[PDB]
């Protein structure tokens, strides 16, 4: 399933996922929790983002 960022992110650790107002990633694991596992469709890049910063798109 395919979401949108509505805010920039900017990562802090080894395991998230930067992304930009308005990219698309593809969710990669959200069965549990806040951070879901996710796949950039910009940057093809796979990590973990904050579940409130996306959309459904």
């Amino acid at each position: 399933m395919t979401f949108v960022a509505l805010y920039d992110y900017v990562a802090s650790g080894e395991t998230d996922l930067s992304f930009k107002k308005g990219e698309r990633l593809q969710i990669v694991n959200n069965t549990e929790g806040d951070w879901w596992l996710a796949h950039s469709l910009t940057t093809g890049r796979t990590g973990y983002i904050p579940s409130n910063y996306v959309a459904p798109s």
